[PDB]
């Protein structure tokens, strides 16, 4: 039943990120939790999903038709869903998930994070939103978001909607039912 | 017929931002260009629509069923498209416009911008994506994205698609057919 969606890089392979993603996947799978992720075998997406599979967990991949070849659709997922549009991927992911973990990534990861955060802050769902950042990948973003908060562009209840942690033990504890 | 979509705040309290959204509305309309916007008649959103209408410009407003009252749908929109879902708002907004201008705003504005920018560099559209930021509102975001490019998380293709200008003049020239 309990399902966690992990959003993470689809482009670059720094080993420390693949490590983190593989640890993440294996920890999810050990709690009898399902993995939902962008359904690609590339990069951190492949590290989290393949790890979760090899450790005994259910894996659900959600990937746009247009991105099937670029991000290597994972036909090895226990269920794979190919959405007609980019927008539908995020919708489907967010609906099947109970909680969200975001790992280091770039624009794609951030957009996925923003799409669930927004829906959260607008009060459209009651699901924990976690960022796992052991080496301050997101420092620069968070310093920015704080400025916006201080200057009245992002509300206080909106910042308190983001749980940002440095360790995998806290991310999982923040994600639990 | 040429259509520019403008992303800006729907939350209120910013005087310099109101004037900027007004000048933008006015500048689009006077050029014989249609305006697309989130559909609300208050704060920045209302300032861009009423300023476009006052210069005899056609205004199209796109807004989900569940935000019609929160963000106060503009009934003086020449056309109002009320979408079934959050995601459909972005879809319709991006198909309808030939270019995009993002102005200072919060999390939703940012989401809207990352949505057209990803959709862009991943090759869904070749429409130009402008952030107009005369006061360095977006400094933090950029210095950071720049850290992400220096470490391989964001490609040089993607960065170049994000046109950032410090004045309205360059903004509209970048949006011109
Ligand atoms: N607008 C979007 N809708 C759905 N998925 C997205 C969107 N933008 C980016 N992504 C995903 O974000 C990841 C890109 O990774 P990166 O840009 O390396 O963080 C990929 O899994 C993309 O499929
Ligand atoms: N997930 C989303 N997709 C499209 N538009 C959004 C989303 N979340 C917020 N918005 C809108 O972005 C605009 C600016 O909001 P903000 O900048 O958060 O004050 C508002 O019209 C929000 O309703």
């Amino acid at each position: 039943r309990w399902t966690v969606a992990v959003y993470c890089a689809a482009a670059p392979t720094h080993p420390e990120l693949l490590e983190l993603a593989g640890a993440v996947g294996a920890a999810i799978a050990a709690r009898g939790w399902t993995l939902v992720w962008g359904g690609g075998h590339v990069s951190a997406m492949g590290a989290v999903s393949s790890a979760a599979r090899a450790h005994g967990g259910w894996t659900v991949g959600v990937i746009p038709k247009m991105l099937v070849h670029r991000e290597l659709a994972d036909h090895d997922a226990d269920e794979l869903v190919v959405t007609e549009t980019m927008w539908e991927r995020k919708q489907v992911m967010e609906d099947r998930a109970n909680a969200f973990i975001t790992l280091p990534g770039g624009v794609g990861t951030l957009d996925e994070l923003l799409d669930v955060w927004t829906e959260g802050y607008l009060g459209m769902h009651d699901k924990s939103i976690v960022v796992l950042d052991p080496w301050g990948h997101f420092d620069g973003l968070r310093a920015w978001l704080s400025e916006l908060a201080d200057t009245g562009y992002v509300s206080r209840t909106a910042m308190e909607r983001l749980i940002v942690v440095d360790n995998l033990d806290d991310a999982l504890q923040a994600c639990a039912p």
